[PDB]
């Protein structure tokens, strides 16, 4: 079993993207099956879009800073292109291309593939974004250290301007995530204690969260379909849930016999029916509405939770299907 | 220490079949040797029959759909048969032999070779089949799922008439299992979420046993009977073995592996015949001997690990020896 | 990944120090952050004072023998120091600085920098030191072998330059030794690390004997409580034990999860009581209960986060998992 | 932490010798301590002969054919010779060099490294010859298969010329192993419950032991210095020791927590004094006579068991070292 390098869910939470030292895969969810493997070396950024059949792929050091654009339908190349440093992170919506280096960061056109503009940042060796996957209200946002901590620029990617600055928390920032649709937006500083979500037409705080009791750095933040829900993952071997309707509506406990070195990352799907009869020996109506949650950790496994929207309380484990196998 | 592609026991559980990316080895296990070797290329399939020199060899892709009977005492070619599509499982009796691919089914004479039958499957992309090894109640079971709930259909094929028996409506999911015991008189079937496993009666049809597996779903990936039609051992994802036994829900025995072994294994296994071992050497926790049956569990990492049950405590196993194999 | 080759906590315990072969990284503890960083070269030893921008940098071979220290606020250099052997350890206080080579010890004032005294010593090929933090107890011990009297410590004040008292610890050679924060005592353990033993620095009787582990196994280091409350070894066990020193056996334990490799150096510290939520933290009450925390650090890169139970005691929670190398 | 690919004791029991994939390490027994190494590369065979800075480097693949001798005290290099196959088993004494292949043995002069003879053998699949390291009685012992299976030929090295062939099991040979004054031998089936201990000299067969209830193959057989003990490691994670004055005389027990994916070999010292005081937890006579027993596994942990000459049973451990740090 090759070690694996990187995973991501795609904008929607319905496919995973997973690099290995030896090649990368495409997964999918709801029925849990091996899309597409390539045993052509080692991959350090795998970025897919709303599938598409359009993939982003980094080198592991292919170096870390070519990036290289491919067609996984017509096995084709559509660029390639190097940058002055090693890439940090790669996102994408349907109009706009983004690479993020440690001191700058470069926006394409996805469809052009011509250079459009590019942003002279403050270093971030933790090459953080968030980027809004909607074309409609598409923002860019990334944090600005001073050469004042949680200052995040919010940058629009329509006119290639900056629109407003806020100052999120005192402290270094740790994770930010963008809604689908772009409205919203969400911080964490390193003391992994404040979740602050931020409305970006105003800058207004809407909501604040209490997390993480003890020292739990915090990973990634994702935020549901209908943002109904908003998912922080850290290094505690717990996932909370907060409710964009104070304490965290529902938690994730994974099994204890897993590794304890994994880094687990969370996307929330749209409510669906799960069918009693299929498990009798857990969680016993033949099905009833629940939300699925997915967290895929570095180890190379895959979980599905579930959580009543009413009750909430610790959430059920359906599933564990093993990726990389 | 090369990669290793397949394993399996042969019929009555007390060899062992191998095939690497450089060739294929056959073992033994109660004196633990290495009867067979080569190093031609890459294996994909390696079965075997009740002893008796007679090998299956497919290529890794020798492509993965040309299939090669070789015996091994006189080092000849009995044969050498291809098919327009990759092979994806092979098993025999002393009576038949089937090949089967994706969507088709041969059935060849084993003493003869000439080719006796052909069925039109559903698509099976798992190569999924069983085969019973007694020629008494040779009987064949695949799935038919529906082409495009009742997706978990099985056709119960008779070898000797070359004429389906009866179609069992085994599960809701597609199945992702199948065992038949030695005699031919049971079958057991397993969902792709792998939480039921079921067994039927094969001639009258009616299920008769019904064990949940575990606490959550999750892959199994192989099911394999006792000797004695005793016990049912499955292997899955979760790097445990459960026994469930057949003498009558709860598995009856698990059987845990070391710690250190990696999660993505592939692990299958064979549960022999009661023997006696020495409670002086072993503190189970006393008569000096004691009858209990002992399992083999060869993972894809390359090692075999010895377990004991007690028919009566059942529980957990302990374990007593590791060999590796590829060395 | 780079290779690490030196840990070390802060005097208060509230800080991180480390060197890797491409740099040294300087970390915090409560808010964790990364304050420092050089990309420098093999660094081998990074000692570092109550926080104040002062650190003390010993290349792996800047060769061995040659001492650099550097204020990170400013990223200027005060002085150079060269030796003619390579330097084996390096600790600090707010009023002295002290380099040990294998058979020589060099006594520093921090402030004027100009050298006060030296002491020639018998060989230490393990380096071995421990130094008061406190200027109001300034003292210095150190391993005095023969050239049966081997593990004999000579108890030496840094005031006024003199030894104090000769300290018959041990029968055998000395494995590892501390001093509380205030200077009080020191706790000093043979190469067996079978018995650890607490003698007061100030008269010199033995105050406390502790028996740790079963079987003779090596210890890596001691560390006290910044209250004195407790005493921390770490050995190659891969467990770490805490032994109370409010008044044997070990007050509490600490294990790491199995999945860490057996070959690492662990060095640990304990900090202060504070409050945890139960609620969050199910610890079979409460809402909120006073947990002292204790950080474990790992040669392979990777911190651990413990709560005891002063009460209690007993295998003591894990909390979080970070990662020192990367972030 | 990398892996090591050979761990032998030398020819009385007082050393390790260890090579890894990166180099090799020369260890002691008794006053524990780093004697040697080297960071040069992959090494797959390191024998040491009696102290005395002699040492055989065999390349994981410098390649496994070639093989070189060298120094260490003078770091220098004696010479270097090749083979046409792997080399699969080196032993020396005082007197003779030997080079085990698969099909040929090679018999060398260890003063001059001249060519004295060489042996055509039927196929060792598992490189096993055992030598007598006295040269009163230089003997050699390798299998000899069927192209009677258990047939061992006693080679003598002095005159170069085979001496007798003994029938010694009906399968095939496992372990082999000569005392150290080269009287005794003592050889292991595959099945490994019987051994069967032969004089050298005449042929007769003098003692069986019964070991291994059940199918735990038996991997290494050794002889104390006194030849009053035989030690037996098997894939059990337990070791026997028989008495050369049936049933078993002693038995070692690793602790559990130990890795189980691992190849220990033992040796039997001469009788020494342990110290009560210094372990007060287990074993609490200041000293007590007891014969210390070292086992080595693969994991890089060197064990230190003692045994009571007069009661035997399960032995204590009284230290656990780590190799590689």
């Amino acid at each position: 079993s090759p070690t694996i390098n990187f995973i991501n869910f795609n904008q929607t939470g319905t496919c995973i993207s997973l690099g290995t030292s030896k090649g990368f895969k495409i997964f999918n969810c709801e029925p849990f099956g091996k899309f597409y493997s390539e045993d052509s070396g080692g991959y350090a950024i795998v970025e897919m879009l709303f599938s598409t059949s359009l993939l982003a792929l980094v080198g592991i050091g292919l170096s870390a800073a070519r990036l290289r654009i491919i067609n996984t339908k017509k096995h084709s190349i559509i660029c390639e292109v190097t940058f002055p440093t090693s890439i940090l992170s790669v996102k994408m919506n349907k109009s706009r291309l983004v690479v993020l280096l440690q001191e700058q960061i470069y926006i394409y056109d996805i469809n052009t593939m011509r250079l459009l503009h590019t942003i002279e940042t403050n270093p971030n060796p933790r090459g953080l974004m968030a980027m809004s996957p909607s074309v409609a209200n598409s923002y860019l946002v990334y944090p600005s250290p001073p050469k004042k901590n949680g200052d995040v620029i919010v940058f629009n990617l329509e006119t290639l301007q900056p629109t407003m600055v806020i100052e999120a928390h005192k402290g270094e920032i740790a994770a930010m995530a963008i809604s689908f649709d772009g409205t919203l937006m969400a911080t964490a500083s390193d003391k992994g204690t404040i979740i602050r979500v931020f409305d970006i037409e105003t800058g207004d705080k809407i909501y604040q969260f209490r997390r993480g009791t003890y020292a739990t750095r915090i990973y990634s933040i994702s935020f549901s379909e209908d943002s109904q829900y908003l998912a922080v993952t850290g290094s505690s071997k717990t996932v909370h849930i907060f409710k964009l309707g104070s304490r965290h509506f529902a938690s994730l406990k994974l099994p204890v016999e897993t590794n304890s070195h994994v880094m687990t990352i969370s996307s929330i799907g749209s409510p669906i029916d799960i069918d009693t009869s299929e498990y009798p020996e857990l969680f016993e109506e033949p099905v009833m509405k629940m939300v699925p949650i997915r967290v895929v950790s570095s180890d190379g496994y895959l979980y599905n939770f579930v959580m009543d929207p009413e009750r909430g309380g610790d959430c059920l484990i359906l599933s564990q299907y093993s990726i990389l196998m």
